[PDB]
RNA sequence: AAUGGGUAAUUAUAGCGAGCUAGAAAGCCAAAG
């Protein structure tokens, strides 16, 4: 549905997508990581350079956290004796592994000429250029272990 | 002195030993629906 178009429709939730404007909504803030710089179709003739120079390929990453559900359940117990786990801090580590692959995501595709076509939870799928889609992962993970100290 | 004979050495030497351009394209399919 479009912005004014509430005023026609007749419904009960309204989920707002990647937003945290207030409005007249009153909606619900949904974070669904999603990007587009060009159609689908068009990534692999987007591979050249200025000059002509470059393969029209089109590449496609699968990245994954790896032990994300041994980092979510057990994760904190190694410090202390154990009296850091506790569920604030796995409601924060919640929050930090969602906040970074539904949100930040689109920062890490700003400019990029790919089209992320899901990000949610540990899993990124995202297709595009080679020469982006190679230095998206380059530049997601570099920022990704700075996000984590290098652990996860 | 005549006369009988040739004898030894070298058997190639110094280099280059490949260079550059092309390294899969276009259809089917998928897209556009
Ligand atoms: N957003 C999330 N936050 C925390 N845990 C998650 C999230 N999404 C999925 N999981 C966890 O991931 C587990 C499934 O394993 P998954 O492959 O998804 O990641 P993993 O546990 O790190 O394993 P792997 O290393 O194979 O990726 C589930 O038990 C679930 O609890
Ligand atoms: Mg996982
Ligand atoms: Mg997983």
């Amino acid at each position: 549905v479009a912005f004014e178009k509430l005023s026609q429709e007749a419904f009960s939730r309204v989920y707002v997508k990647n937003d945290y404007k207030a409005g007249t909504v009153k909606a619900t803030h949904v974070f669904v990581g999603d990007y587009q710089c060009d159609e689908i179709y068009n990534y692999a003739a987007l591979s050249k350079n200025e000059n002509g120079l470059g393969i029209k390929r089109l590449a496609v990453v699968r990245l994954d956290v790896d032990d994300l559900g041994a980092a979510f359940m057990a994760g904190f117990s190694q410090q202390g004796n154990g009296q850091y786990s506790t569920l604030s801090r796995s409601a924060t580590f919640s929050r930090s592994m969602s906040l970074f692959f539904k949100v930040y995501i689109n920062q890490f595709a700003s400019d990029k000429k790919l089209s992320i076509i899901y990000a949610g939870g540990d899993d990124v799928f995202a297709i595009g250029s080679w020469q982006d889609i190679i230095a998206f992962t380059v530049e997601l993970r570099e920022n990704f272990i700075k996000w984590t100290n290098g652990k996860l």
